[PDB]
């Protein structure tokens, strides 16, 4: 490998090789040369090298790794039954990796070697270049796709205070002053947003819009609107998209389906959060046909379930189903 | 060690990143370790599996000593502390001349100037040097059969790059003296082909045309009527060819005497002293200087100094200078 001892690794004797097995792991002997860890594999039987690890089925282009898992990121080279890889991140979290792989000192090695993730299950994903790796990492870190969530096909995005109902609508009196991607202030106070981690400069701006429902929200928006900068409205939205996502996450995990929400692909999580968000989180009660297929892991059935909801919002239900269907088509489900 | 992979060593591909351990063939207690395709020589006090046991330190003087020019050496650079030593091999069992060239290289400047430098000798013993310049001078002493600077200094054979006639008409040795150059190279019984055979470059051999073979009255007149000045470098090259040719003659005589050591095992200054006396008096020291020769072959260093100091031949001062070189070797522990 080029530049094999440059940069840093995230978590006169050293002139000699020292071999250690990584505690709690199988087939994970490490060799420390010059204080750096090096992961080697051999087809041929050896005392010091690992056996060849199998390649993951996870899509390098569109896949993710669970945000609840630690990963090992390696860079190196391989040819005819022998692999030698510098360990860049050893069982770090995805957020730590992202950060580490951005550091200037690590650019040389990352740019002129083959880059791979060694998963907690000891399978590997081989990336075409470091930018593909970093993008994989950035998909893995988000609970849902916030760009998909805020697109017009889903929750949309309006940075100006808006009232998404009218005086003749069934939902007039429960609708509140809304910002960004469906953040309704009708039953929230300033302290609430502050408690939820909303920056004080944003929460201070919304004074006068809090706790207004029905006619009072409607009139307020009509005469005295307020526009947030896109950066702030996105910030505000994403806090609530993520907060709501953990509620869906918990419902999924509690069901003990044989996987955790974080094991689902990104677009499927987005689809489940989206329908929960519009219909209410208790999908067992608010979308039974959908939840039946989820808890059964019948993904083709799940698509079908979304296609079959006629709830006055089938346009969105079909868009949710298409996200799951995209995961099926790309081999993620 | 600093810059442990930054140079060269005188001695399908992904596999070099794996340490390869190998025993040096036809050689004892010399396990090597190849990391990144570089030989590393390591030593450890307690019983290790793939390193060497601690090597005994040679008694040879790092400041003044030499190693036999007939021996191959191993040159290493690295670090040690508290019973563990790790040295990058820079030259593995190379000749002295080879080592000289290799260590002057622009590649190797960094590793040698920022590490400890040592020689591992053929007998597995070690000489530790204070710096690379010291080690380099140690090599320059070792490579030369005699000290050429001492030889050509005024106290010994002197040096005159101009055709000269070191005698005069009334002198006992007038008729046998020829045209002389550098440090006592006399051409009276030599032809252009004799110099070419001894390895004198064509261009210098060319310059001396018509000075060859002249002796006595004719050499004297030639010097007086048409002198010839060589450059100092041409004259030093010519001289060192003859000094080395003569030194090998003395070496042959010493080695054939079966004293229990070879000529190359003698200190530089003692070798120089023996050649100097032979060069002036006749190489067959057993006949031309028996009191000196008798002490040499008895390895009686003290009596050898005494032999030189007692020679009466009308060249007393030079004889005592030759004795003083040997006495320097005794004083610094080399004899």
């Amino acid at each position: 490998p080029a530049f094999l001892f440059s940069g840093s690794t995230l978590s006169i004797t050293i002139a000699l090789p020292h071999y250690v097995d990584l505690p709690g792991r199988s087939n994970f002997k490490l060799m420390y040369i010059m204080g750096f860890p090096i992961d080697t594999e051999m087809e041929k039987d050896s005392e010091y090298s690992n056996k060849i690890r199998q390649e993951s089925k996870i899509s390098k282009t569109e896949g993710t790794v669970s945000y609840e898992q630690k990963i090992t990121v390696e860079t190196g080279q391989e040819k005819d039954g022998v692999k030698v890889y510098r360990v860049m991140v050893l069982e770090g979290t995805i957020a730590e990796s992202i950060e580490h792989l951005d550091k200037k000192e690590n650019e040389d090695i990352l740019n002129n070697n083959r880059n791979r993730i060694v998963l907690a299950d000891n399978t590997v994903i081989n990336f075409d270049n470091i930018s593909q790796l970093k993008e994989f990492l950035r998909r893995s870190v988000n609970i849902v796709d916030h760009d998909i969530f805020s697109s017009n096909g889903f929750e949309g995005f309006n940075p100006t205070s808006h009232f998404p109902s009218n005086p003749s609508s069934d939902y007039f009196n429960s609708t509140g002053v809304t910002f960004g991607s469906g953040v309704d202030l009708g039953q929230r106070s300033k302290q609430d947003l502050l408690n939820d981690g909303v920056p004080q400069y944003i929460a201070d701006r919304l004074d006068g819009y809090y706790m207004l429902r029905g006619k009072e929200a409607y009139d307020k928006v009509r005469t005295a609107p307020l526009t947030l900068s896109d950066n702030e409205a996105h910030l505000l939205s994403n806090i609530y998209i993520d907060k709501f996502s953990h509620k869906i996450e918990g419902l999924f995990n509690d069901a003990n389906i044989g996987l955790r929400f974080s094991d689902l692909p990104l677009r499927t999580r987005t689809a489940l959060v989206s329908i929960g968000y519009q219909k209410g989180f208790k999908l067992s009660r608010t979308a039974p046909t959908v939840w039946n297929k989820v808890i059964a892991k019948d993904w083709n059935g799940l698509v079908n379930a979304f296609n079959n909801i006629v709830d006055g919002m089938s346009d969105r239900r079909k868009r949710e189903g298409a996200l799951v269907q995209k995961d099926i088509d790309s081999g993620l489900l």
